[PDB]
């Protein structure tokens, strides 16, 4: 018996599986329960730690995906199906995975913890693009990844109530962080060197753990890829969260007329519905037509978040913290085919001026007409106010800057100014195997496959340069996880990655070429969103 | 005796004078009266034509400069005193000048009519920089220039009342245009080919005549240099004009204590005051501290202008009209030493961030703080928001765009779209003899000396290339006067000057290097001034 694949934790024993890589094996422990199944009366409730078990839990395959909406916009299309659940759906989904090098480290080893994105309504740790075998083999860190409840099961909130407090999906992540503290040593991992990293809604989750004291003591570095907690999509107010929860209850027959509708009876009725019935109405509760807006997201209750993320970032002391942040080149192009008029993944999407003006109200919903006019002023090329190709890039910039690029830059500058050491990047390589149309450029989410070393998979058709490029990125991420600085420790030959400051605002472009330093994360555009537009909305 | 210096016109006989140029003599008739002296009871009234005289009026020297404020900011300085009056001040100032080639043309010759600027409060046709001997000698055109009343004597208005109708200085200009119609043939000039050209407030004046039906039938082409009638400084409302005229009257003791307030006594009391007393209180009636704002300007009365210039430009059909418009590279730098904090012509004017924010309220007076916030957003480089040099040029752009470059580009686009053939230029040569500091670049008003061929004066220190350059511009301006087209018209190797259209927005740069087409007269900045900022003021 290979004792490598046999490990004991505080709950009991596990058997793992050995994974092959072109350069050696890794030990994987997939599907470890870290919480009691949040079913029945535990729906919408904070997680309870998994009770200890007799025997040996089989940890050889990924467990079930949490109940979530399944994208059907393009059936059979790799670009969308690669994010859909690849396991059976179940509310019994609170399991985590641990990768560790072979042979198991006799040293303590820094631990990377992955939090998947998906707009807080979708995502799973079992997706092939989150496969940690290549990262662990190449850089010999310990990689953990958890499943957390999404959609209504994770973020439905009747604020101020005990039956559905909200943010329980964030607590699921926190519970897996505490599990890493108490058990990662048994896998050769150093619980004093824990680096969180996530993408999209995962990056917002990482940022919200930076701003939550109870979670703050469970990690020491943080990486936020194409996401931030301060953005306009990542949180929601109590009153609007209550309206959406009530809207979902009404759509599924809760409460049954004409019985009372206080918070206890409302959640009690919600707990009797099959989980799929709730999923089938999740998008019906969004107030207006939009892109980059989701129904059940973290709520600002005063509990998990003392105040708004924006407030906590401003009043926050971040000394002793090192953060890696960044975005992709075209953060907004992916979302345009999900509601922007005139857009289609199967043509050039050379939109008209009327479609551009119509899309601005969908990409920037919930704003006054004067605010929309300011957006149109800032993003119109007035020497070419109706060139379709430029209108397409402009709306992509509108959605991208408003939702990702500027909230990130807002966070990056406020962190470096208030004590934190910050590194910033912009991912500019478009995968040679990318299936989305070329007018999308480098879309949201398509740096992940290079961070996780997927090109090293011999069954895939990446090029030789992309494999070398994937090794550079895993080195950057591992160097940062080990030292807090992505630069190679004793290497002066390598082009160096300067920190990001509030004044210089230096970042690097990541692609096949060597590192290239630039300054300003779209400084002129983000000044409009971060500085002027709030003044335009308050003076109304 | 040379008989070509003796010419008879409708009012009587004249003796002129012969002026020398390096390439041949020119016949000049300086000081022809075209109106009765607007003195005594005729102060503030429209001009009356000059009654016929017996004998020979001497026309060998310039007549008196109209009463006006005299700049004292920098005594002894060539940069300011080149614009100050060079003849005695008098209300008896309605005289015009005619230059004509030697020998006098035998066939009708195109006429250029100059209208000096000076914020409607200053200026004279006798200034050395307006000497027409070189333009008339080099291009054998006929040049006329007139004096018109400035300040209160030309533009004090009690709207509605008959004793201070307002715009009498524009009627002075109109009367000089009727004189050119009735008499320029006696000098060899073609009254069917007359081209107006003015600078600053003269360019605005030229625009007002384009929009005035009684004046429109007196010319066929227009050149507007660094000015337009639609700008924020060239016109004033009726209610504001009444308040400025009433405050001036109070500042000089009108009316006497306890006597009535009706408009006849007000003007009657104003007519008893010495002209210098009215001049000494001119800058005291303005509302706020500001640059590029003047007390007595054309009033929108319903008479000379049936509506505002901005409205008349939109509604008018300009088919059959050719327009030459343009600007200098640094339109706003001159005005900063006249009120912007931290500025001085004798240092580098490296202002601070606080001084930039203060200067914006002086450069854009009486706008909302929200409007000023948008101004600062647009002209701050947020990667270098406090570099003193960038703040200096940014404030120069603020004053230049708001007052000159964007009203001109707006007029140029509307003229071309609505039937007129338009040519646009940017003057980018800084005179080698310029006495203003180097940080001012190419200031307001310093293309005039090259248009008028001043470098050809042997008693100056211009370089050889500047003389060649001045001949190119005189050829440009003269070709446009003859043909309505600044091109040769045939070389065709000479680099051509394409018309300005509302779409392509093509203009050329005028300097020592050959002509060069560019696109967009500050397209992005003028979209903020022309398109966005109005909607911001409407929402308040
Ligand atoms: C690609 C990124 C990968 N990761 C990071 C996981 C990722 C990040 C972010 C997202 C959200 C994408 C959307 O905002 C579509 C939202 C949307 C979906 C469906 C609908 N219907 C209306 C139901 C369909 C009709 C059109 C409307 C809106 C997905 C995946
Ligand atoms: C240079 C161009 C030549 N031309 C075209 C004739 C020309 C065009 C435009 C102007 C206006 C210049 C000003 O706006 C000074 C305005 C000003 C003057 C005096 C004052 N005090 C308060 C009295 C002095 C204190 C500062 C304030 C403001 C001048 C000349």
């Amino acid at each position: 018996e290979d004792a490598e694949l046999l490990v004991t934790v505080r709950g009991g024993r596990l058997r793992g599986i050995r994974l092959k890589t072109p350069g050696g094996p890794v030990s994987a422990f997939l599907g470890i329960p870290f919480a009691e199944p949040p079913m029945g009366p535990r729906r919408f409730l904070p997680p309870e730690p998994k009770q200890p078990w007799s025997g040996v839990v089989d940890a050889t395959t990924f467990q079930s995906v949490c109940y979530q909406y399944v994208d059907t916009l393009y059936p059979g299309f790799e670009g969308t199906e690669m994010w859909n659940p690849n396991r059976e759906l179940s509310e019994d989904c609170l399991y985590l995975n641990v990768w560790t090098p072979y042979p198991r480290p006799t040293s303590p080893t820094p631990v990377l913890v992955w939090i998947y994105g998906g707009g807080f309504y979708s995502g799973a740790s079992s997706l092939d693009v989150y496969d940690g075998r290549f990262l662990v083999q190449a850089e010999r860190t310990v990689l953990v990844s958890m499943n957390y409840r999404v959609g209504a099961f994770g973020f439905l909130a009747l604020p101020g109530s005990r039956e559905a407090p909200g943010n329980v999906g964030l607590l699921d992540q926190r519970l897996a962080l505490q599990w890493v503290q108490e058990n990662v040593a048994a896998f050769g991992g150093d619980p004093t060197s824990v680096t969180l990293f996530g993408e999209s809604a995962g990056a917002a989750s990482v940022g919200m753990h930076l701003l939550s004291p109870p979670s703050r003591g469970l990690f020491h570095r943080a990486v936020l890829q194409s996401g931030a907690p301060n953005g306009p999509w990542a949180t929601v107010g109590m009153g609007e969260a209550r309206r959406r929860a009530t809207q979902l209850a009404h759509l599924v027959g809760c409460p049954p007329g004409g019985t009372g509708g206080n918070d206890t009876e409302l959640v009690a009725c919600l707990r009797t519905r099959p989980a799929q019935v709730l999923v089938n109405h999740e998008w019906h509760v969004l107030p207006q037509e939009s892109v980059f807006r989701f129904s059940f997201v973290p709520v600002v209750d005063g509990d998990f978040l003392s105040d708004t993320p924006e407030a906590l970032i401003n009043a926050g002391d971040f000394h002793g913290l090192q953060v890696l942040v960044g975005v992709v080149k075209d953060e907004g192009s992916y979302f345009l085919v999900y509601g922007a008029p005139g857009f289609s993944k199967d043509n050039e999407s050379l939109i008209s001026r009327a479609e551009f003006l119509a899309g601005v109200r969908v990409g920037v919903p919930q704003v006054s007409d004067l605010a929309a006019e300011a957006v149109v002023l800032h993003y119109t090329d007035w020497l070419h106010p109706e060139d379709p190709a430029r209108l397409r890039e402009a709306l992509s910039d509108v959605v991208g800057d408003h939702n990702v690029v500027c909230p990130v830059a807002q966070l990056a500058g406020r962190l470096a100014a208030q004590g934190a050491r910050v590194y910033a990047y912009v991912f500019e390589h478009r995968a040679s195997t990318l299936s989305w149309p070329l007018w999308m450029g480098v879309p949201h989410g398509y740096e992940i496959e290079f961070i996780f070393g997927i090109p090293l998979d011999p069954s895939r058709n990446y090029t030789a340069e992309e494999k070398i490029f994937a090794q550079r990125l895993m080195r950057y991420w591992a160097n940062f996880a080990r030292t807090g600085d992505p630069n190679e420790p004793r290497d002066p030959k390598a082009p160096q990655w300067p920190p990001y400051t509030a004044g210089a605002q230096q970042y690097v472009s990541l692609d096949l070429r060597p590192l290239e330093v630039r300054r300003g994360l779209r400084a002129q555009a983000c000044a409009f969103w971060n500085r002027f537009l709030p003044k335009l909305l308050s003076a109304t």
